[PDB]
């Protein structure tokens, strides 16, 4: 469920109108932040529109969104080069 994933997301990082990455982190459940949903083109637009409708935090960070899209697939934990920037994002979001 796309909408359900958006609604549970901790923060969504976007390249405006182009790419959206939904990150999920919960102490005790996720040892590392988890990419739970991704999209490009129309699916990115859908994610961002749902996030706006449901007031889920969205941060514009074009290089991060692009890099996560290329490297961290839906369902995967982030890898080491993303630890700090994604911790930053979760802090801004929370």
């Amino acid at each position: 469920s796309l909408a359900n994933n958006i609604k549970k997301s901790t923060v969504i990082v976007k390249d405006p109108t182009h790419i959206a990455i939904c990150l999920y982190y919960k102490l005790g459940e996720t040892p590392l932040p988890l990419v739970i949903e991704t999209g490009k083109d129309a699916k990115a637009l859908q994610i961002i529109k749902l996030a706006e409708l449901y007031d889920i935090p969205v941060i514009e960070d074009i290089p991060l969104a692009r890099s996560l899209y290329k490297n961290i697939h839906k369902g995967q934990y982030i890898t080491e080069d993303f630890f700090e920037p994604v911790a930053q994002l979760i802090r801004i979001a929370i």
